[PDB]
């Protein structure tokens, strides 16, 4: 189907521009922020299910799963959290981050470390440290599966999903890695980053590794 195009709140476009271009050394912090967001979304579906247990039935398994796709230079981070409807994708990713992004950029101006980004509630955008494009594929129990896409420019698209694997419920962040950040496709590197900055996660963190049978 046809994609619909939307404009980001301008301060989010400013933040994306700063992040995709920064020469900040510690780019690996992106993974912590995305694992944190995944964990939060899983918190949300668990909490919602306390009073509406059927909500878990679309995907009873609660997990965070990381899949490198070397041939496409893609890294996927999936969770079986609450997901986002079309309206939530438009709102959560293109609008509500306006306030945090403004305050965070002022902090960056003054010398704050880019790693503080999560404390300003806008850690999602740290993916542009390693990626130049992202598709957020999401399925909420309350809507169809949709794809939100951004290349850090001022507009994003949202498209009903007729091309990706069905998610039972949850979200996949599909990161198209920059040419000099392909280390994040490697098994050893990924495990090293996770072990370092994400030790207290309540959900299993699965790593999908592809190997040749010899
Ligand atoms: C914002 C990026 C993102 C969102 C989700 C997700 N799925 N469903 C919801 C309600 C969310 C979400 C939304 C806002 C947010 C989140 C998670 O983490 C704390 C900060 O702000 C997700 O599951 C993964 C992910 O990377």
């Amino acid at each position: 189907m046809a994609s619909e195009t939307f404009e980001f709140q301008a301060e989010i476009t400013q933040l994306m521009s700063l992040i995709i271009n920064t020469v900040y050394s510690n780019k690996e912090i992106f993974l912590r922020e995305l694992i944190s967001n995944a964990s939060d979304a899983l918190d949300k579906i668990r909490y919602k299910s306390l009073s509406d247990p059927k909500q878990l039935e679309t995907e009873p398994d609660l997990f965070i799963r990381i899949t490198p796709k070397p041939e496409q230079k893609v890294l996927e981070i999936r969770d079986s959290g609450i997901g986002m409807t079309k309206a939530e994708l438009i709102n959560n990713l293109g609008t509500i981050a306006k306030s945090g992004t403004k305050a965070f950029m002022e902090a960056l101006s003054a010398g704050a470390d880019v790693s503080m980004i999560g404390q300003f509630g806008v850690g999602f955008y740290s993916l542009f440290l390693v990626a130049d494009r992202v598709q957020v594929i999401s399925k909420s129990n309350d809507d169809e599966q949709y794809i939100w896409e951004s290349n850090a420019g001022g507009s994003f698209t949202v498209t009903l999903d007729e091309v990706n694997e069905r998610i039972g419920r949850g979200t996949i962040l599909r990161l198209f890695l920059k040419d000099d950040q392909l280390e994040y496709l490697e098994e050893k590197r990924i495990k090293e980053v996770i072990k370092r900055h994400s030790e207290f996660v309540a959900y299993p963190i699965q790593l999908v590794v592809t190997k040749e049978v010899e």
